């Protein structure tokens, strides 16, 4: 007798259904979600049982005191990673104690404790607040660092501006290791994703993104609050990163892991980071 392995994921999915109508006018029931898909497994893990996904991806959430929109998030997404034959693991990393926020050295521990669990490949790096409007924008990777959410409706569905790397992004782990990760120092001082992006270009890559109409995105907010926020202007950081990339990154993260979850739909890591010093 002979087995046969399974067949790698086609390279377009065919169960996609493209654009999507994303609202927040209604709770969230989490059980339910369990229950409507049953194939997610303990700690947020899907993969495809029909074939092997070339898509091994941690999508992580730099998080802290947001319930109920990861709620959204969850329910929204889900059903959109599994369409797309992701092998996928859903990672929230919650900041402990009340200092300043430190998004880009959150998503560092993500990278770094998502690989402890698992031979992922690729990362997605998500806002909580951030939902895609249509399930062709693709949560994975590709041969240059990719930028999701390219059209987020708080911003007229515009991008900002071109080097614009905000909101979610994709990284394959070479992406990511080629560029020493995400800065740790950056706190509240503002634009580490501009940092990352020259990061990105420093090490000779071109940001890919989906299509403007594919690629659009809603900021999870209530109806009553649906405006035009201002477009961000670009942070003023080239030299900068130029002078610290090497000595900010992976080689400079530091953190302790206070305790970790595994809920049905995602993994909670909760982390001390340490301080502005």
């Amino acid at each position: 007798t002979t087995a046969l392995s399974l067949p790698a994921c086609p390279e377009e999915s065919p169960l996609l259904v493209g654009p999507m109508l994303i609202e927040f006018n209604m709770p969230v029931d989490l059980e339910l979600v369990a229950k409507q898909n049953p194939n997610v497994k303990m700690g947020g893990r899907y993969a495809p049982r029909d074939c092997v996904s070339p898509h091994k991806v941690a999508i992580i959430i730099p998080f802290r005191n947001r319930q109920e929109h990861l709620k959204y998030w969850l329910y929204y997404l889900h059903p959109v990673l599994q369409r797309q034959q992701l092998d996928y693991g859903i990672y929230v990393i919650n900041q402990a104690g009340d200092t300043i926020f430190n998004r880009a050295k959150l998503l560092n521990v993500g990278f770094q404790e998502a690989l402890k669990d698992y031979d992922y490949t690729c990362f997605v790096f998500s806002d909580v607040d951030l939902i895609p409007m249509n399930d062709h924008n693709a949560y994975r990777c590709f041969s240059q660092p990719r930028h999701i959410s390219v059209a987020m409706d708080k911003f007229g569905f515009s991008l900002p501006y071109v080097q614009y790397f905000g909101g979610v992004s994709a990284l394959s782990k070479q992406q990511f290791l080629t560029i020493n990760g995400f800065p740790n120092n950056y706190w509240g001082w503002g634009g580490e994703d501009d940092d990352i992006f020259n990061r990105l270009v420093f090490r000779g890559m071109s940001i890919s993104r989906p299509n403007a109409v594919v690629g659009r995105c809603r900021m999870i907010r209530h109806s009553r609050d649906k405006k035009n926020e201002p477009n961000p202007q670009r942070f003023d950081r080239i030299a900068h990163t130029k002078e610290t990339m090497l000595s900010d990154g992976l080689n400079s993260l530091t953190y302790q892991v206070l305790d970790v979850q595994r809920y049905p739909l995602y993994t909670q890591i909760t982390v001390d980071i340490g301080t502005p010093s």
